């Protein structure tokens, strides 16, 4: 399986290195939900802002301040600890009147809002974030540049982050250890991490193996087109490649890769010929995925930050600061910028 550093770029490994959260605040992230608080209902969304925590340490802290499950602290994601991130929190507490969550102290964070909600929060259910990143000790200011206006107009391949794979990549390991038995995986948390990390590297090598076409946009009979900004999707056919093509190159429908898993990929023919065999070997993965009723899925092969703008502080810094919409990350985006 191809190696995370060993996936394909999209325009070519950098030609010069930078520094990536050397601290928390040289990378900001503003969770976009997408919706508003219900303002009733037996859980209670938290809008908090945390330096140097994680999702599930921030969690785990508004559960015993709540005196609850640490299982019944949901949210939208899982926003990374080394840096300094906004996001909602959610807990199911009984019809008693909302508790004092101005009360709620914790070095690093900091409640800013809350309020009455009817469900809790489904993960990975939120529009998307807003990044503002600060890449110190850049060595080649003339390729982050051109590679920054490059981008604007051709975007970087959608790959899953390495924290997708856990630290040491443990999520992987534990996905493909499982694989190679039967025995039943107890923690259900554990199971949604190494599933989730099958699935992901499965996209990532689909992805690094269309990158090494000529026309790595170019849509072929089969392929299962997107909607830009929605999950509809539909099969490209022969006939309408040319319209089809327009409307990519416009950027009005993404070309997808597959989310392996039980029931169809998505694309026929050629397209499916493609995807079947980029992962050919992972007979395992694609077994476990299968056997877990874990159901294929569609993922944009390609990602266009939205809002991306940049201002250089000096020769080897510069602030960079765009939009991505759910699922995506902002290391996708530095990794065709700077070698780290």
């Amino acid at each position: 399986m191809i190696e995370f550093d060993n996936l394909t770029y999209l325009h070519g490994k950098p030609q010069g290195t930078g520094l990536l959260k050397a601290n928390p605040e040289d990378f900001v992230v503003v969770e976009d939900l997408g919706f508003e608080p219900d303002g009733e209902g037996e859980h209670i969304l938290v809008r908090i802002l945390k330096n140097g925590c994680n999702t599930r340490f921030v969690a785990d802290a508004l559960a015993k301040f709540l005196k609850i499950h640490a299982r019944e602290v949901s949210f939208a994601g899982q926003k990374d600890k080394h840096a300094v991130t906004e996001q909602w929190l959610c807990a199911r507490v009984p019809g008693k009147e909302m508790p004092d969550l101005s009360a709620f102290q914790l070095e690093g964070c900091q409640v800013l809002e809350y309020a009455r909600h009817k469900r809790k929060l489904r993960l990975g259910a939120l529009k998307g974030n807003a990044f503002t990143l600060v890449l110190r000790e850049v060595s080649n200011r003339d390729d982050v540049e051109q590679r920054l206006i490059d981008i604007c107009v051709k975007g970087v391949p959608n790959y899953f982050g390495a924290q997708r794979f856990g630290i040491g990549g443990s999520n992987l390991q534990g996905a493909q250890r499982w694989a190679q038995t039967n025995t039943p995986v107890r923690d259900r948390n554990k199971r949604s991490f190494w599933l989730s990390a099958a699935r992901s590297a499965l996209f990532n090598q689909i992805v690094a193996e269309r990158l090494k076409k000529a026309d790595v946009n170019q849509v072929v009979d089969g392929d299962a087109l997107q909607l830009a900004g929605r999950g509809s999707w539909f099969v490209a056919t022969t006939e309408e490649l040319a319209e089809l093509q327009r409307r990519v190159n416009d950027k009005e429908l993404m070309i997808t890769a597959a989310l392996p898993g039980s029931g169809e990929w998505g694309t026929q023919r050629e397209a499916l010929a493609f995807e079947q065999a980029a992962v050919a070997a992972e007979t395992e993965l694609q077994a476990l995925l299968v056997r877990e009723k874990v159901e294929a899925a569609r993922r944009a092969m390609l990602l266009y930050p939205q809002q991306l703008s940049w201002n250089w502080w000096d020769d080897v810094t510069v602030e960079i600061r765009f939009w991505l919409p759910a699922g995506s990350f902002a290391t996708s985006v530095v990794r065709e910028l700077i070698n780290t």
